[PDB]
């Protein structure tokens, strides 16, 4: 009934290889902030208003075409969401996809370039909707694929193409869900992966093309369990990445494909592991970069390669650092006055 | 009526992570060769028969569900195709696309999924031909873009989805063409970006989302022009980055997103030039990393996130050289015998 504190952004490398950054204010209105220039250490905009009224954490996907689109629970409890005109434009209004859900939206593009959104409803299963055609409404109707769920979902695609979402269950293992095929409504039971988790998921592809989940366990260490095929089952056992965590992870790869998992240690800093070598290679001890973090961290790989984190601070606005060739920077203020507007907590 | 020396293998960093080569043997079939592991020196398969029949240079494209599929003109001078029945598994029968091409296919991956191939035709024509539905048969009718085309054509995407086709004019300079809106068949008319080119173009999108495009000059320097503006023009006016070639410039992005151009030398060596600091960042000096090559070099970033460069030599197998922490590894051989079996020479 519980889960880990959530990161409060969403972030995307765009179509021109700057960060775009998409949170929610106390008003809850969704606010977006975006690098002037494609490097770390850009200037940023600041932050502006995509106006709306949000009761999830909005969360921004990049449309096969490159234009951004968001996606968040209304007032109403229907999906809503906005999207950009051209990549290098302004946004459309909000409009209602309808329905009625209880997580934050989880979006991935199929293999035809369909948007398909998929969000817990008011039976605790997983409901989903898509675009009728590539980066472009109209949408289908509303249906269910079922489960019961007590976490938001997470969708990846697989690196033959099919989506796949997990989430965690009502006895909190994690579970999950596939589609048999690329850009179909065919998809398979439910089937649980077992552990025990206390955050959301999160789930990344390898430079190896398998999936692998992350999630914080019952003991607060953080937790991984993958694919051990390409595509393909089965899984791995869970694995132990140990730590003390108090919010959910944040994982990203580095240029060179390494994995790193970011999350708030119990002193309040921004701590991280990372896979050592390559990315077949053993993880590091958690270390720290220190910061007095409200949030999850969230975690990029920007158009320089490389990883920038985005934080709550304290004073409630958002702060950031980023990777150096020695070490990371100190953190900086972007400003602003960010809530935690997920639907599950 | 002539072009630097081509490439003469189409390679690709698969959904796996492995690098993939393709090329063409004495009695012209194709043959590829696979690394078994996803990292910088991993061993290789050794070169297996696709078997096939090939007036042109094969070219390897993965649909947008991973699966390989190769293009290659037939004796009979049509578009033939082979794919793989799944990513992991193996190859369908050569199949025609019929037509009557006159040049190597270029290939693309529209935002909706479907493939699309173009080829210059009897006429000095660019004709293209795509798949009707997602990663998959059947393919529409043959038609053309008109145009006067005097090597071989490239095809790229934009950041907004468009594709755009490039190719040398009767006049030499450097031509393009492209969709006015993604998935369509709504076309510009050619437009000129001047020049004089010795070589096959060589288009490569940029961190900023610019298509940037490379080729020998009149003067057996390598040049480059690019969009100034994301997914638009105006272009740069072309500028030279120096050198002596002998081949054509072959182009692949750092994991930083750093473009480095490789190319053979007067001394038959392979050199390179890079951009320095970031992806915005001056270009160095020509540099050799040695060999004694016998094509033009063909280059790819591998799983590990380092530039792998491929090349015929003096006794007509396929060599190879990687980027090392310090500088590059020593050229080793992938055996084989190889020809240029390019459709313009
Ligand atoms: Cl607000
Ligand atoms: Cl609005
Ligand atoms: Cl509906
Ligand atoms: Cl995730
Ligand atoms: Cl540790
Ligand atoms: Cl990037
Ligand atoms: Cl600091
Ligand atoms: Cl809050
Ligand atoms: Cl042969
Ligand atoms: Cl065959
Ligand atoms: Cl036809
Ligand atoms: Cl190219
Ligand atoms: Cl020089
Ligand atoms: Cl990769
Ligand atoms: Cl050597
Ligand atoms: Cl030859
Ligand atoms: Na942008
Ligand atoms: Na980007
Ligand atoms: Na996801
Ligand atoms: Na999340
Ligand atoms: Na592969
Ligand atoms: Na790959
Ligand atoms: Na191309
Ligand atoms: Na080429």
């Amino acid at each position: 009934s519980t889960i880990a504190l959530s990161e409060i952004v969403s972030v995307v490398n765009t179509s021109d290889g700057r960060l775009e950054v998409f949170g929610v204010g106390t008003d809850k209105a969704v606010w977006h902030n975006r690098q002037m220039a494609p490097h770390t250490g850009s200037p940023w905009s600041g932050w502006s208003s995509l106006k709306g009224q949000v009761t999830s954490k909005p969360v921004v996907y990049i449309n096969t075409d490159g234009r951004l689109e968001v996606f968040a629970r209304g007032t109403d409890n229907a999906l809503w969401h906005i999207w950009q005109t051209a990549t290098n434009a302004g946004w459309s209004n909000w409009q209602s996809l309808g329905g009625v859900i209880t997580s934050n939206p989880a979006i991935y593009a199929n293999t035809d370039g369909r948007l398909e959104v998929f969000a817990r409803g008011a039976d605790n299963a997983l409901w989903h909707i898509s675009q009728t055609t590539a980066h472009s409404g109209p949408w289908s109707s509303w249906a269910s694929l079922n489960g019961v769920i007590t976490s938001n979902p997470t969708v990846h695609i697989n690196s033959d193409g099919r989506l796949e979402v997990f989430a965690r269950g009502t006895d909190n293992a994690l579970w999950h869900i596939w589609q048999t095929a690329p850009d179909s409504n065919l998809w398979s039971s439910w089937e649980s992966l077992n552990g025990i988790i206390t955050s959301d998921p999160v789930v990344i592809d390898t430079a190896d093309g398998r999936l692998e989940v992350f999630a914080r366990g019952a003991d607060n260490a953080l937790w991984h369990i993958w694919q051990t095929i390409s595509h393909s089952g089965p899984w791995s056992g869970w694995q132990s990445l140990n730590g003390v965590i108090t919010s959910a992870p944040a994982v990203a790869k580095n240029c060179d494909n390494r994995l790193e998992a970011f999350a708030r240690g119990t002193d309040n800093a921004l701590w991280h592991t990372w896979q050592t070598v390559s990315h077949s290679g053993p993880w590091s001890s958690w270390q720290s970069l220190n910061g007095v973090i409200t949030s999850a961290p969230t975690a990029v790989r920007d158009a320089d390669g490389r990883l920038e984190v985005f934080a709550r601070g304290t004073d409630n606005a958002l702060w950031l650092t980023w990777q150096t060739a020695s070490s990371w920077s100190p953190w900086i203020s972007l400003g602003g006055v960010l809530i935690d507007a997920s639907a599950i907590k």
